[PDB]
């Protein structure tokens, strides 16, 4: 019955899956040049932006609001140093959204503005993976990209305002699991959260 329970047992396949995309492989080791670390993150600051706008917007909806972690969570501040890093002041003006991307961004705008009790799903996915591996993948990147010990390039994998990830979670769960929903509303939340992994993969899979 609990929300937790329904995405944890009914979204295993997907999750693993994702966790051995030809990129992702490649990461654990460590591997992946500059230019294709540097255009995830191009990627990622868009799909962001998009998920984070539409959070906004769904600040005070009763099906998202216990959700919302705009200090804790948001990763578009990061990914736009990381950017700066990289790209300079003006990264704005360089880059352009990869086509991936952009299907995935259409998404959430749609699901922002018309089913944003399924918010729930792209936002447990995208965070809760990224507040796992966070401090392990930011280590793995810094040694094999050469990157200041200081942090610039890898702000997105650092939650700086987050004193402990597994306590946070548990929050999270909470929260999570005593959202007003009925079981036909949790059962889509646990397709589209799928749909979140099938997303994410295609991306990743993309010079
Ligand atoms: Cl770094």
């Amino acid at each position: 019955a609990d929300l937790s329970e329904l995405l944890k047992e009914g979204t295993k396949e997907a999750h693993d899956r994702a966790e051995n995309t030809q990129f992702v492989k490649d990461f654990l080791k460590g591997n992946i040049k500059k230019e294709l670390f540097k255009l995830a993150t191009t990627a990622l600051y868009f799909t962001y932006s998009a998920l984070e706008e539409e959070m906004e917007r769904n600040k005070d909806h009763p099906a998202f609001a216990p959700l919302y972690f705009p200090m804790e969570l948001h990763r578009k501040e990061a990914l736009t140093k990381d950017m700066e890093y990289f790209f300079g002041e003006n990264w704005e003006e360089q880059v352009q959204c990869p086509k991936a991307a952009q299907k995935y961004v259409e998404r959430i705008h749609y699901i922002g503005q018309n089913e944003p009790e399924l918010l729930v799903a792209h936002a447990y996915t995208r965070y809760m993976g990224d507040l796992s591996g966070g401090q392990v993948l930011k280590k793995v990147a810094q040694r094999a990209l050469k990157l200041p010990s200081t942090g610039e390039g890898t702000q997105f994998y650092l939650f700086e305002n987050v004193d402990n990830a597994q306590q946070f979670k548990q929050l999270y769960r909470a929260r999570m699991n005593a959202l007003d929903l009925n079981m036909k509303t949790k059962e889509r939340i646990v397709e589209e959260a799928n749909k979140a992994f099938e997303y994410n993969m295609q991306i990743f899979n993309e010079l």
